[PDB]
């Protein structure tokens, strides 16, 4: 039949009622654990509903699937037809990721907008797109990390219907979709979980708000909440995989860490998890029989930081830990630069070596939402290095053994900043974030100003020299079988370096210098016209630039 069952976990609350807007108020039945439940025969997609507390105040379903009128508005029923392939066609060894912010990616600012850009993406060579968090957040202008309804697809992005159609059309083109999900904290506005029960940890918390309760009193149910959320995205949206936001901010003292369980869920349904770890700890990524949570891959800032610090000369914040050519070679042959050595930035010994894990347990990047957006003036790397360096940078990571991830626009030479923006309506949060971004990052543009968001939309002004470069770089990566293979040989002089893989070798010349080349090869790609078509073992004097050889 057509009847459906309502479930709300609220141990703090004595007795709660269901409120279907056009219909009546319905008394809910309680159990031992603190779950309120009723089955209603008369409900239909898409009625609006809320829950009314002892307080007599009315809150939206915390496990809501659609919030038509934003965070403080009522919850709406959606069509739940669990259609999903049991497998993803994505081979993680073939993974080229493209990070997208739906709001700013296109003039549209919606899912339909990214759909339109699918052919472009496919043609470029990307195999999967990473969508920044889409869990309902305040208003319509937010990176996604102030999301506060884990099961509800952002209304202004195009809602559930919108996101579903995106994955459907992505699969249709042979593209995969990875969802950025937040399990380490929750948004400061429109979060009503605090009144229901111990969703959040008493113990510590995160720089971005209240952290989840995974290991303390009544944490079973909050563990179920997150694990079922990952189950939900797979079963109801047919998503290929996940990027887990700041896993270092998820603390769990339990016999089996929640991150291990999260992975178990995604692997049960043959999907992929990537983790943003700041831990520099192979445990996140290691096999179970080697004591890891078995997450498929992790972000390695060390790579980006090495490249960035060296090319920019910048040393503020975390860049103080980097700066030398050695750091790049280190990261290129050891993954982590900080693998159990002292960090002046963190004021402690940081990290652990990575052992024999292949390259495909790590994703690398010269740009992403953090490394652009957390800069006060939000400058893309293109503004901080010359055309040559920029090309050398793109070559370094796209030709690395690690999984490369392109930031939206990077590939055609996008020049527009990516600022930090928010769309809170609570005036104290507005006040706090302005001064927060002012003090922490040195942002002069108002995050709550519409113009700041607008200025962050891609221009789509294509630089064809750069765009062609990326396209060929991607193509050669695939053709050379560079993926995962950490068996590379790197030699470095003062202002240059050569990296030699199984089928290729690359020249990375940061200044004019005389280089001893020990390899023969045919030129595949070059940032200049200055490099020979065929080269042989010998000494050469190269100008600043990059060259790839078979």
């Amino acid at each position: 039949g057509n009847e459906v069952i309502f479930t709300l976990w609220a141990p703090y609350q004595k007795s709660v009622k269901l409120k279907v807007l056009e219909k009546g108020l319905y008394e809910m039945e309680r159990d031992e654990k603190g779950y309120f439940t009723i089955t209603l025969n008369n409900v239909k997609v898409r009625d609006r509903y809320k829950y009314v507390l002892d307080d007599a105040s009315e809150i939206p379903d915390p496990a809501s699937r659609y919030q038509p009128e934003g965070v403080h508005g009522p919850s709406q029923i959606i069509q739940e037809s669990k259609e999903f392939n049991n497998e993803t066609f994505l081979k993680k060894e073939d993974l080229i990721i493209y990070e997208i912010h739906v709001g700013t990616f296109t003039p549209e600012g919606t899912f339909e907008g990214v759909i339109r850009k699918l052919d472009y993406l496919k043609d470029l060579g990307i195999t999967a797109i990473e969508i920044m968090p889409i869990a309902q957040f305040p208003g319509k202008r937010d990176w996604g990390y102030d999301g506060v309804y884990l099961y509800a697809v952002q209304n202004s992005y195009g809602g559930p219907e919108g996101f579903r159609k995106l994955v459907d059309e992505a699969h249709k083109k042979g593209l995969g979709v990875i969802l950025d999900v937040v399990y380490n904290h929750v948004g400061p506005e429109g979060n009503y979980m605090v009144k229901l029960g111990p969703y959040f940890s008493q113990k510590y918390k995160t720089p971005w708000g209240l952290t989840f309760n995974f290991d303390d009193a009544e944490s079973d149910e909050v563990r179920k909440f997150i694990l079922e959320n990952v189950e939900y995205w797979i079963k109801e949206y047919n998503v290929d995989g996940f990027r887990l936001d700041a896993v270092h901010a998820i603390i769990d003292t339990s016999p089996k860490h929640i991150l291990e369980e999260i992975a178990d869920v995604v692997h049960k349904y043959n999907r992929i998890v990537i983790a943003e770890s700041d831990l520099n700890d192979p445990r996140v990524v290691n096999p179970k029989e080697k004591c890891g949570y078995n997450i498929d891959a992790q972000w390695v800032d060390d790579f980006h930081h090495s490249i960035h610090a060296y090319l920019t000369g910048e040393r503020q914040g975390y860049y103080t830990d980097f700066g030398n050519l050695d750091d790049i070679v280190k990261s290129y042959k050891d993954v982590f630069v900080y693998d159990g050595k002292y960090s002046n930035f963190r004021r402690k010994t940081h990290g652990e070596p990575v052992g024999e894990l292949d390259g495909c347990n790590f994703v690398v990047y010269i740009q992403n939402h953090d490394q652009v957006g957390n800069r006060g003036k939000g400058e893309r790397i293109i503004k901080l290095v010359d055309r040559e360096s920029y090309k050398i940078a793109a070559a370094l990571y796209l030709l690395s053994p690690y999984i490369p991830m392109i930031f939206m626009g990077e590939e055609y030479g996008e020049e527009n900043p990516f600022y930090f923006f928010s769309d809170f309506s609570d005036s104290k949060l507005i006040q706090g974030v302005r001064e927060g971004r002012k003090k922490e990052n040195g942002q002069d543009t108002d995050p709550q100003d519409e113009s700041t968001f607008n200025a962050s939309k891609l221009s789509w002004k294509i630089d064809e020299e750069i765009f062609s470069f990326y396209k060929i770089l991607i193509k050669m990566r695939k053709e050379l079988s560079i993926a995962c293979d950490r068996r590379v040989n790197v030699v470095n002089g003062e202002n240059w370096l050569i990296i030699k893989g199984r089928e290729y070798f690359s020249l990375y010349v940061f200044s004019k210098s005389s280089i001893e080349v020990k390899y023969s090869g045919t030129l595949l790609l070059s940032s200049n016209n200055s490099f020979p078509q065929h080269i042989e073992e010998g000494k050469y004097e190269f100008d600043k630039g990059f060259a790839l050889y078979k």
